């Protein structure tokens, strides 16, 4: 049976599923907004035609591949608020969309919309089915803060006084960050669960959230300005091997979420497998197992260890014959290498490992390709079916392995960026995990810089995306950020930085008017704050002091405006740099750093404000 | 295997001269007060004065005595009495000139052509005293007289007229100094590569003791060369001391010796020791005659960062410790562990002395080890006899490393992989056998304890030596430079990246943070750097540049001085704790690979350069044709 990662169908291409118009069109919205129209051209996407088609769509999708589906009931129910949904949206929409309305009317019939989505939300938050309901949760949250955003931008002509306009500024910033906490409620209570259960399973999970959920929560954190780029980095990732279970959430983020990454900020250059064969005397059992995985990437400052171990239980490869006379008659213990091609596009695209354990149990062999290069075809007399690992434009980035036989639990505060070793020793894996990386990072991946073009309105650095980090620096897993990951700054004495190359692509207007947008997470007072600076040749030009007095949640810093030729940087410039530099942290003072964004200031404008206009404050009871 | 029981110190019968004791200690004790205010017209009698006291050769025959009686070198009769003729014609010329021009009135016509009667006298006899085949001692030797003539010509450019010198014969002695401050120290390493070359293919025990010898006696003048031209700096010696116990080890190239053995000595050399860790393995016979002790490796751990250490030799036992009992119908005793030596935490966190020794017997049955830092015993020989007494101890020392020269393997692999960071300093042996202990000078207790240099407004002048960093980027080497009077520089190579070096600083309490002060920086940089290098001041996000260092290329050592500055403009106060001074490039090719030897913090109203480089006068030295 010619599987398709693990399944008897190829699974739908990532650019074809039925939330991609919605994303596409929110990634446009985001670099321009259409005032008094975003709402109802958001509309238009998750509810085509006053249609529930699109979210009906949505929902076979991921029940297809969550394996997961909704009662019968429970349908009939989001059909109707659906609809009730749908009635409402329309009636304020063919009101406002009039030569001449009464604007004390629109205001009664926004709030019709705005209030029917915030009694009917908790309808898609179902007990016990969050797997599937996340996605349609994401939906309709985006539906709701499309509406407050173009209710605060029509104000007066919709019939909100600027006491009215600031009550709903206060509703869209509790909102952007209530259904932001709501939503990582539905996916850690899914992911955790399913990471106890099966670890293929959980992954599969994360991979539908990367693209059904992720990528719009990036887009409420955006949806306050306009001339942004929405951008996902996340990871896609695939599981071979003998099944896994009981891995707790902190085991993933301290431990094994760290070695599947490997080094974030490098391509992979080899991967090495520790295999052994093993055959008795009858000719019988032949038994082949992966034992360890061992990584490496093109380049520092993390370096990798192995992940199981490299142990024959250096000696590359060792037969053995044994014959008696009345237990293995051959023994194979090999270190196998797959290397990834030098060429323009140093990366592998297709892999197709499998891993078969036959009925009797005398047969259990592996099978390891990466793209037209067998690595491994197993030693069992039988052949082992095809097991296709591919995403349509999605590159293999990391390949990593899951330890066996041991708790992840162990050394969490070693696993670092830098300094130790990446490594997780067990007695054996029996299972390897590929990472794909969406193409939009192979640019950087492959020439280990990030290049700037004059015709881009923005441009999203990740912050895993680094060129050097500091030492007793983490990897925290945010992917709410629609990104691989985030780097969290824990040392002590010395300072804590992160710089990232920089690179001009020929023809770059130098001239023209730019601004950092840096989100961080600094939960605690910063004496000496947070520094923005930029290096080219000895040039250091601080382009931002943030201060940091103490917040729970991701802040977005905008830093003024600057342009490259304050900077010094030109096309011929190769050692341009930008730094994120602070102080020594204690244990309370430990911030994270989620991205880096690079607007023109022509097109940046922050449409929706953190604190209301005229009023005070936020209404409080 | 000797049969001579003794208690040794340092492998010697007699305990050795203490370090501040040494004949030529007085000369170095002058030669700092010297660079800190030179006396004008006055500098060559008071050196004189030193080297030749009450003009009689009797320090330096104070000085062979005891380097021959160090070293366990002998020079010949014949050319005892030669050198004995050499500093009567030395003695006599420069008396000659001294006496002239101490008195009420003289022609300054007169004590221009003595200057050159004694100028020319040291010129012409200085080879003597590169002695072929007999570099070991005539190298202490060698290096006075260097001293003698470069103090002589700075005493001559700053009198000028008062001596007979017009501006042209003024920049004629500039010429010279510029000349001979670069050609004795070319003929000083070449003394001294030829003998400690010989040594490490010889005896590496013998090796080191030659090394130690000239940390003392020749590598603290050296240096003095080179801070001649200025005055108001620091003569400061971190260089360090090398007692070796164990069996022999030879046939060490100085490439082994340069990429490999001495990083693995120096293991991190920014940090403390912490603790050492040997492979212990003894081994007893059911006959109950044949008892071995054997130390397979050595583990030296650091107080911190940002280079990782591993093992010398290796932790296999071929688990913490493991007893065997084996009872036969000819190993009946097996005992392997991982012995431990913890520095003890004190307001002094470094072990003073050591007693380490080792003792094969003559028949072969015995042979064991004894370990003891301070009077904790870290293994006692379970040799039924008693194994006599090592100390190693240097007076105004501590230990600063702990380590040992991998034996059995050859030292000449992985040179480019030990590095000070990323990599782990480590080579990998089958066994070691010998334990080599460093003993680091009092001066740099401050900073080993601290992990930081304090700065006091009472000093004139403080050296930060490039070992005594806080952090070094990727890619960097340890160069063993010991003419600078250090235990080496940092050799940047990082291709791609940057290269930098930060220094962390702190302000004593009752600093005068309005005080103007210079900063002096001494690298290598043979090629030209297009960015050049900078230098920097870090003080909790406020970045300030001290200067940008223009780079053309030069096969020479180069200090560049800073504008002068204040810590009020960087930001710096007493209650500052995250203040560094950084020195950092662009990336670097083979060709472009930069060294760094040190940083001088000096007072700008201390601080001149009395000796410029270029002559005033004429535009272009005359060179040495007809």
């Amino acid at each position: 049976f010619p599987m398709y990662n693990g399944r008897l169908e190829p699974s739908l291409a990532p650019a074809l599923i039925a939330v991609a118009p919605i994303a596409k069109y929110l990634a446009t919205a985001l670099a321009k907004w259409a005032v008094k129209q975003g709402f109802a051209k958001l509309k238009s996407e998750i509810f085509p035609g006053n249609t529930p088609a699109t979210m009906d769509k949505v929902r076979i999708e991921v029940q297809t591949l969550l394996d997961q589906r909704l009662q019968d009931d429970r349908v009939k129910i989001l059909e109707g608020e659906y609809k009730g949904i749908i009635d409402v949206s329309k009636v304020f929409t063919d009101y406002v969309n009039q030569s001449k309305f009464e604007t004390g009317t629109a205001n009664r019939l926004f709030f019709d919309t705005s209030n029917q989505l915030i009694s009917r939300l908790p309808q898609f938050e179902i007990a016990g089915y969050e797997g599937v309901s996340i996605s349609l949760f994401t939906q309709m949250c985006t539906f709701h803060l499309g509406l407050l955003k173009d209710g605060i931008l029509a104000g007066s002509d919709w019939g909100f006084a600027p006491a009215d306009k600031d009550a709903l500024i206060c509703q869209f910033n509790r909102f952007v960050n209530e259904y932001n906490t709501r939503l990582m409620v539905l996916y850690s209570k899914e992911f955790g669960r399913l990471l106890a259960k099966n670890l293929n399973e959980a992954l599969n999970f994360r991979n539908m959230c990367s693209l059904y959920v992720f990528p719009f929560s990036e887009a409420w954190s955006l949806l306050r300005y306009e001339g942004t780029k929405l951008e996902n980095t996340l990871s896609l990732w695939n599981f071979v091997g003998e099944s896994i279970n009981n891995i707790s959430p902190n085991d993933w983020k301290g431990a094994l979420y760290k070695l599947l990454m490997g080094a974030p900020n490098q391509r992979l250059n080899n991967v090495k497998f520790n295999y052994s064969y093993f055959s008795d005397t009858q000719a019988t059992i032949h038994r082949e197992n992966i034992h360890g995985v061992l990584p490496t990437y093109n380049g520092g400052p993390t370096i990798t260890g192995w992940i199981g171990n490299g142990r024959f239980s250096e000696i590359t490869k060792i037969k053995q014959e044994i014959t008696y006379n009345d237990v293995p008659a051959a023994t194979r213990n090999e270190i196998l290498t797959a290397t990834v091609p030098t060429s323009a596009d140093p990366f592998f695209k297709t892999a197709d490992i499998n891993w078969k354990y036959f009925s009797p149990g005398l047969y259990s062999g592996w099978n390891i390709k990466f793209d037209d290069t067998v690595t491994l075809k197993s030693r069992v007399p039988s052949i082992i079916p095809s097991n296709i690992l591919k995403y349509d434009d999605y590159y293999i980035r990391a390949v990593s392995a899951c330890p066996k036989g041991v708790s992840l639990a162990y050394n969490h505060d070693f696993l670092t960026l830098t300094y130790n070793k990446l490594e997780y020793d067990a007695p054996t894996t029996q299972n390897i995990i590929v990472g794909f990386s969406p193409d939009n990072t192979k640019s950087f991946y492959r020439s280990n810089s990030h290049y700037l073009s004059t015709t881009d309105d923005a441009y999203v650095i990740p912050a895993l995306q680094f060129s050097t980090v500091s030492d007793r620096s983490f990897l925290e897993d945010t992917p709410d950020q629609a990104t691989d990951g985030s780097i969290k700054f824990t040392d002590t004495v010395l300072g804590n930085e992160a710089k990232y190359s920089i690179r001009l692509n020929t023809g770059f207007n130098t001239a023209t008017r730019y601004r950092l947008i840096i989100r961080f997470k600094a939960p605690a007072r910063l004496a000496a704050g947070i520094r923005v600076r930029s290096q080219n040749s000895g040039n250091n030009k601080l382009l931002g002091g943030i201060p940091v007095e103490g917040n729970s949640g991701w802040i977005d810093y905008i830093t003024d405006s600057f342009t490259f030729d304050d900077l010094g940087i030109t096309t011929s410039s190769t050692n341009a740099f930008f730094s994120i530099d602070s102080d020594g942290v204690n244990a309370s003072q430990q911030w994270y750093l989620s991205k880096l964004i690079l607007v023109k200031e022509s097109s940046f404008t922050t449409q929706i404000p953190l604190k209301p206009y005229v009023i005070v404050r936020c209404p409080d009871t």
